[PDB]
């Protein structure tokens, strides 16, 4: 399925570029952001619009051409992701982001790159506009994109005031503080938009019901940020394919937020000589100081809690959608 | 008119942070980027929103709540702007803006304000849904200023393709892709936008209308980058407000087009030796190649001839609009 998926992308990439003349050397270079920007992922949330069209679709409407939009709607999240992860890299100052540089980082791109995540978010409603313009629900994924695209903002913006470069942040680092950040910098964009996308398309306006699945899947993207934060020390950089920033960037980790409310008086102390700077090995003592809180073991557990709590919230919200929507995303994830 | 205009955003920064509640500190943040970014201009794109409203409604349509979404429509060709203005500020390296340091100059901001003005642009959405949502031009408003935000991201890809840090252009520089440039990063959000807008808000939709005002305002908005360019370089700094940067980013400007085609082979290699660089006494140079050359005379002939070529533009073009759309406008910038 993610096969189909990856060949799709070619074709979006001929229409995007199919403005071809006094701007020739523009397409061009935005050809070459979206190839190496919304290429490299393992593509789970523009596949999820497409698996959960399939699902809450009557296969009788799922025409060649539904099918076709369904795949441009997909591609579309995975441009709001790109369009994120590029200013992101940026603003964290991180290293490497799927395997390669991020691009920005790239010798002769630098700053540059603010306009290219501004055309790869601009992408989203071109494809809109070529593929949906005449469905019904047109108006309800513009209008989706652009509130998710909001909310993310504001939980980048509590992401980034919560973290200043330079400053002793502890007592900033709540879980209230913590869930309101990754609430909304995550959990809307990575789990409700797909599936909140798909049910348009699929005529599913009700109210109670987007607020139901909505219900649902901010919990697991909830769940998906603490993991992103767990990995980002812990996660093997040969999988994740990004080198982690957190502690440098003085962050409100799920770590730290933990760290913090089981670290003895002179473990605090480490904490704030140690925690938000460049040196590694003052990246070190904090990254041992969790290991010997056994934070590994408490994110495991976590892990397992969070599953169970989600299941849960699917037999209480689940109805009237296929459950199968909701457990195909939670296997995905856990 | 300014004075009522500048008061509304009172207003509109009152219902933008009306959204308050774990949030609290990014809704703050959002207070205090939109005050310092959206103010200390001129004000002259969003009020001629209001001003071509005024003028191709009915006046027993003008409705005091069709007055409000005039005033908030201008707003956001404001925040569209402002959004623009925050990055542009940050890839072009400037230092300060409407008379203040460039706001991510701010000790404290930095590259967060990438967020910030993505935040800008969130906004313009925010406000045409409270407003507009249920007016039969919402969808074509929406539709108006993404493609705006996207034919400007295409010019700023050329503006930035075209003066690449530390490599001389030269031959790059030619009327035809200075044209282009100025086509696409200026022309579409400063002039066309505003009165596309009060054009769809007063049900004039007609294609070969928005045409044809879009024949005259790109020529316009061609000459109002011209002017942006000479006034980079010979500007009062307390009018104009900014310091410039356009010889030591290397950029495409009209100033060096012009001076590469009357630059005898001696005075191309001064060029060649002298421009985007960061050295004042290399900008001191190029500067004085261009009074030897009497480029400030041929922009102030150059201004003469454009004027008359617009004004020929609105005769023949302007009908069935009031020619006073086009003529006050003409007024503001000449
Ligand atoms: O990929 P990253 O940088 O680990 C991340 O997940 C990317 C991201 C961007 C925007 C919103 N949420 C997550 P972050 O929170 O910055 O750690
Ligand atoms: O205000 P500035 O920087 O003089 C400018 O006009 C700002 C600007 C931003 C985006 C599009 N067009 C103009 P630029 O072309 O960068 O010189
Ligand atoms: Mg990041
Ligand atoms: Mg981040
Ligand atoms: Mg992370
Ligand atoms: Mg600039
Ligand atoms: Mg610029
Ligand atoms: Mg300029």
């Amino acid at each position: 399925e993610k096969q189909d998926f990856v060949q799709h992308f070619s074709q979006i990439v001929r229409v995007l570029t199919e403005d071809e003349p006094e701007i020739g050397d523009a397409i061009a270079r935005l050809k070459e952001v979206l190839e190496y920007n919304a290429i490299g992922g393992k593509y789970n949330r523009g596949l999820t619009v497409v698996v959960a069209f399939r699902e809450l679709v009557e296969p009788r409407k799922q025409d060649a051409d539904s099918l076709q939009r369904a795949w441009t709607v997909g591609w579309c999240v995975e441009l709001l992701q790109a369009f994120f992860l590029v200013a992101d890299d940026i603003m964290d100052s991180s290293l490497t982001r799927r395997g390669q540089i991020c691009w920005y980082q790239k010798p002769g791109v630098g700053l540059d790159a603010i306009n290219d995540a501004n055309l790869l978010e601009a992408c989203i409603y071109r494809l809109l506009k070529l593929y949906c313009r005449e469905q019904p629900y047109y108006l309800n994924l513009i209008e989706l994109f652009l509130q998710s695209s909001y909310q993310t903002e504001i939980g980048q913006t509590l992401d980034l005031l919560t973290a200043p470069q330079g400053n002793v942040d502890l007592v900033r680092f709540t879980e209230k503080r913590y869930k309101s950040i990754v609430k909304y910098k995550t959990a809307f964009y990575s789990f409700y938009l797909p599936i909140a996308a798909a049910m348009y398309m699929a005529g599913i306006d009700g109210e109670k019901e987007h607020a139901n699945a909505k219900k649902i899947l901010l919990e697991m993207g909830e769940f998906f940020q603490i993991q992103d934060d767990y990995l980002d020390l812990f996660g093997d950089p040969s999988v994740t394919g990004k080198i982690g920033t957190d502690i440098q960037d003085n962050k409100c980790s799920w770590l730290v937020v933990q760290c913090l409310q089981r670290a003895t008086p002179e473990q605090y102390q480490i904490l704030k000589e140690n925690y938000g700077q460049k040196e590694a090995e003052k990246v070190a003592r904090v990254k041992a100081l969790y290991e010997e809180l056994d934070l590994p073991a408490v994110f495991l557990q976590y892990e397992e809690d969070s599953y169970s709590h989600i299941m849960a919230l699917i037999e209480q919200y689940a109805a009237p959608l296929p459950p199968a929507v909701f457990l195909g995303l939670a296997r995905k994830i856990y």
